[PDB]
């Protein structure tokens, strides 16, 4: 009770080092947060990384949003028991310091937070090793008051930026709608804290992936709202931002009547050769359609491998192998051009996508509401429209022209039209009523999205003869090696509220699944060590049965 302050540099408790981090955090960017370089005494946290490094057995844990290597997963045996420290007396007398009365009095000060729990130690110990990274969050977790991280890399070796591993900050476009692009990014050094005041929609923040084979240690932590009556405590004393939508156009009255029609190999010649122009001969075959229709009636999924014919196969291709060699692909949202948009919000998605619609760009409130004001719907032909012009006049050169964004709106194309949803409803023995189309880029070190159903049309609920279900397809057009593992991430992850499907990307292959109320789905992170982007083509329809 002595020995506390000590332990500590001391200039934490000098009044004008406090007075002058308070204001420091007040007017920091992008919301209230702070950082103290050498906060404990130095033979401490080397004796509590030497613990660590000793004691603790940390295990891969990879989920949507994270890949970490952990030592929390109690009910595992390795799991670290906060309740038993016994052979950790540094770290056992890190959290008592960390959380007494002295500390906590100056923390809150600087923090303006008001009074913070004592009794309510909340801290884990995690490293990031290469690959390892944490998207985009809040924090906002019960009754989580402040968050702080305390570094402790290798104390005798500076963490450099190329390594990756920092903690990224991310600004308001407006209240839960945070900047898809990081505004700070802090590269933390051993004996370094991060922290922050967790403040619901604002306080979004991430871990950019450990780049290199490093192994970047911290000590994440919260302080929390006191118990009631400790230390005298008494208490009390959106989907509209999300881009794309995940929204469906109902199909006109031509399409939906031709696929009942057909339905109570059925298609002409002129269908089938319509349907060539893309489609493998393996897959128009009385044969190979047999064999998907059966496959489709047994698991409600499709997986095809060689989808396209081998002419289509080539092209894109070539024109997608050309384009990850010889363009500058963006890598801020400020720097998409037409006729690409960046899926929105960050803690939920980070993609580039082709929608058809008009172009986008969202860097402000205005950008949003100025959409959302004048909703428009996609029109491709419109789209290559738009792009040819612009193709025209800079030139074409090996570095700025656009064949990969034709052919694939090409491709599009194709998959929009009447004769590729007779097909589709012949494999399938459904009748879509509606469709959204989308062309995805997923790039190394950015981009993801996270674990969510599919979304039910409202107007349609009401109605008997559509199936209470979403029909999904994706066609994977991933040109590079290595993703076979997982570790480099990509994969296509189908999974149950007991994982359907676990695709890393692949060429020209074609995933088919009918996703009821409770299905999950996601790609996963891409790592920055990917040899390319992962690009395909998603699809999805309202079906009723027939
Ligand atoms: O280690 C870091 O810098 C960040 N950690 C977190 O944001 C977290 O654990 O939720
Ligand atoms: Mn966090």
């Amino acid at each position: 009770e002595d020995k506390i302050k000590g332990m500590f540099n001391p200039k934490i408790w000098d009044k004008t080092f406090q007075d002058g981090l308070k204001k420091e955090i007040e007017d920091s960017q992008p919301y209230n947060w702070g950082t103290i370089h050498e906060l404990v005494n130095d033979d401490l946290l080397r004796a509590v990384r030497k613990e660590i490094e000793t004691e603790i057995h940390f295990t891969k844990k990879e989920t949507d949003i994270y890949r970490v290597n952990q030592s929390g997963d109690l009910a595992n045996l390795s799991g670290l028991d906060w309740d038993d420290l016994s052979r950790l007396p540094n770290l056992f007398k890190l959290r008592q310091i960390l959380y007494s009365k002295q500390y906590r009095d100056f923390f809150g000060y600087v923090t303006k937070a008001g009074k913070l729990s004592g009794s309510k130690t909340d801290m884990s110990i995690n490293t990031y090793t290469k690959g390892c990274h944490l998207l985009t969050h809040d924090d906002v977790i019960g009754s989580r008051r402040i968050s702080f991280i305390l570094y402790l890399p290798d104390p005798d070796r500076k963490w450099k930026s190329h390594y990756g591993g920092g903690l990224r900050l991310f600004p308001s476009i407006l209240p839960n709608v945070p900047h898809s692009d990081p505004s700070a990014k802090l590269v933390p050094q051993f004996n370094q804290i991060a922290f922050f005041k967790v403040l619901p929609g604002f306080s979004f923040h991430d871990v950019e992936e450990v780049k290199v084979d490093k192994h970047r240690l911290s000590i994440q932590g919260w302080y929390h709202i006191p118990q009631v009556g400790e230390e005298g405590y008494i208490p009390g004393e959106l989907e509209d931002f999300e881009f794309p939508k995940d929204e469906r156009n109902i199909l006109s009255f031509h399409e939906v009547k031709h696929f009942e029609k057909m339905l109570k190999v059925k298609l002409s010649e002129a269908e089938f050769t319509y349907l060539s122009q893309y489609i493998s001969p393996e897959h128009l075959s009385s044969k190979g359609i047999e064999k998907l229709q059966k496959q489709f009636v047994e698991n409600s999924s499709l997986q095809i491998e060689s989808f396209l014919n081998d002419d289509k196969s080539e092209l894109l291709k070539k024109v997608i192998k050309q384009k990850e060699l010889e363009q500058e692909c963006p890598y801020h949202s400020k720097d998409v051009k037409a006729p690409w948009k960046t899926a929105i919000p960050p803690h939920k998605a980070r993609y580039l996508y082709i929608d058809g619609k008009e172009y986008r760009n969202f860097q402000t409130e205005a950008d949003i509401l100025e959409a959302l004001n004048n909703n428009d719907l996609p029109n491709f032909q419109f789209t290559k429209d738009a792009i040819k012009i612009i193709s025209d006049a800079s030139g074409n050169s090996r570095e700025n022209n656009f064949d990969a964004e034709l052919a694939l709106i090409d491709l599009a194309v194709f998959h929009k039209s009447t004769i590729f949803k007779k097909y589709l409803a012949l494999l399938t023995s459904l009748c879509p009523v509606s469709e959204q189309i989308l062309i995805r880029r997923f790039r190394p070190g950015m981009d993801f999205t996270l674990a969510t159903k599919c979304r039910f049309n409202e107007l349609l609920k009401s109605n008997p003869d559509i199936i209470d279900a979403v029909l999904e397809g994706t066609l994977c057009l991933t040109p590079s090696a290595g993703w076979e593992s997982g570790e480099l991430g990509g994969y296509e992850l189908y999974m149950m509220d007991s994982v359907l499907i676990n695709d890393p990307p692949a060429w020209n292959t074609f995933n088919l699944v009918l996703r009821d109320e409770s299905v999950l789905e996601f790609v996963k992170y891409v790592s920055w060590s990917a040899k390319s982007s992962r690009w395909d083509v998603k699809m999805k329809w309202d079906v009723k049965s027939c």
